[PDB]
């Protein structure tokens, strides 16, 4: 209905992920960060739509499961009916923004979020159209098995500053990450 967004959280080397998490060690804030961009909707009575692939679904701790307060989508070809506590489940990401316009959903989400993995990232990414990418940039090299694709900095330009967006680097654990807006418009 609304924008269509992608939020990652990558280290230096572009990791996102190793055997099934995170590559670093848990960040409170970095995780407060996510959950209040997904869930905050910019219009009364309206939901946002966080859709994700199998293995990110996975990856959240079965406690934190279905994400709340958010319409939770699983992008998968080979699952017949979405995994206990999912919602909807949609073999492409066309076939999850074509249900966005049905009588459905269509007046219910406002905002919609893509939340992981590579592949679902790389395809928002090409897909036409007006996109944002909300980027965690955590300061450090971590060993990955998964990464975020490319930016293109001929397509995407940083923003100088956003709205409810910390500009400066913050700091966990002892490490350092700084969050970033790019958009797009093609
Ligand atoms: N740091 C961060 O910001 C993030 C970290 N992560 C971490 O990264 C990893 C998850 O990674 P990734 O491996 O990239 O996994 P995905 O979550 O993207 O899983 C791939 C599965 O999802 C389905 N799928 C994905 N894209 C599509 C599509 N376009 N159309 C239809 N089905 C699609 C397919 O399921 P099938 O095989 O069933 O068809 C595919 O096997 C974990 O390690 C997780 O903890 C994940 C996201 C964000
Ligand atoms: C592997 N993913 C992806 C993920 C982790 O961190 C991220 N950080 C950003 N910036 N982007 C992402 N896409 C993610 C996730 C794993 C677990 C939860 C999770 O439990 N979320 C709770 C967090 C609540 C909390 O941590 O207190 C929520 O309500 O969103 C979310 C995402």
């Amino acid at each position: 209905v609304g924008s269509l967004n992608c939020i990652v959280a990558v280290s230096q080397n572009m990791g996102i992920g190793k055997n099934g998490d995170l590559p670093w060690p848990p960040l409170r804030n970095e995780f407060r960060y996510f959950q209040r961009m997904t869930t905050t909707s910019s219009v009364e009575g309206k939901q946002n739509l966080v859709i994700m692939g199998k293995k990110t679904w996975f990856s959240i701790p079965e406690k934190n499961r279905p994400l709340k307060g958010r319409i939770n989508l699983v992008l998968s070809r080979e699952l017949k009916e979405p995994p206990q506590g999912a919602h909807f489940l949609s073999r492409s990401l066309d076939d999850a923004l074509k249900l966005t316009e049905q009588p459905e959903l269509a007046n219910k989400v406002d905002m919609v979020w893509i939340v992981g993995g590579s592949s679902v990232y790389k395809e928002a990414m090409n897909h036409p159209g007006h996109l944002k990418l909300f980027v965690t940039r955590i300061m450090q090299d971590f060993e990955s098995d998964t990464f975020f694709p490319e930016i293109d900095l001929e397509k995407y330009k940083l923003l100088p500053e956003y709205p409810g967006v910390l500009s400066d680097v913050q700091e966990e654990k002892g490490i350092k990450y700084k969050f970033e807006v790019y958009e797009k418009n093609d």
